[PDB]
């Protein structure tokens, strides 16, 4: 150890956070607050399409993101703890711990 964890940005009642895609996903680990609204960008800056879709499954969410494009990825987090994202293929995997 220590694992590294990113916080969000906390701003007018939004937790926002940029996820790079490329070789893995950097910060592949991050944190966010509970009840508080987050937007998490993603930006695909490879073309392999090992990375063409966003995958966040307790929260239902699958996106497809495009070569060079930024999607924004919503949602509240309501429950603590760590949850996995990954890419669509789940060969890419992180993290994000919601705390109270
Ligand atoms: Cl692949
Ligand atoms: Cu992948
Ligand atoms: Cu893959």
């Amino acid at each position: 150890g220590m694992t590294e964890i990113v916080k969000a940005s906390l701003e007018n009642g939004i937790q926002k956070i940029r996820i790079q895609a490329e070789k893995g996903y950097h910060p592949a680990h991050i944190q966010l607050q509970k009840g508080i609204p987050a937007e998490i960008t993603f930006h695909r800056a490879t073309p392999s399409n090992c990375y063409k879709e966003i995958l966040f499954e307790e929260e239902g969410i699958l996106e497809p993101i495009g070569v060079d494009e930024e999607k924004v990825i919503r949602f509240t987090p309501q429950e603590l703890g760590r949850h996995e994202f990954s890419c669509g293929m789940k060969m890419q995997k992180g993290s994000y711990t919601v705390v109270e």
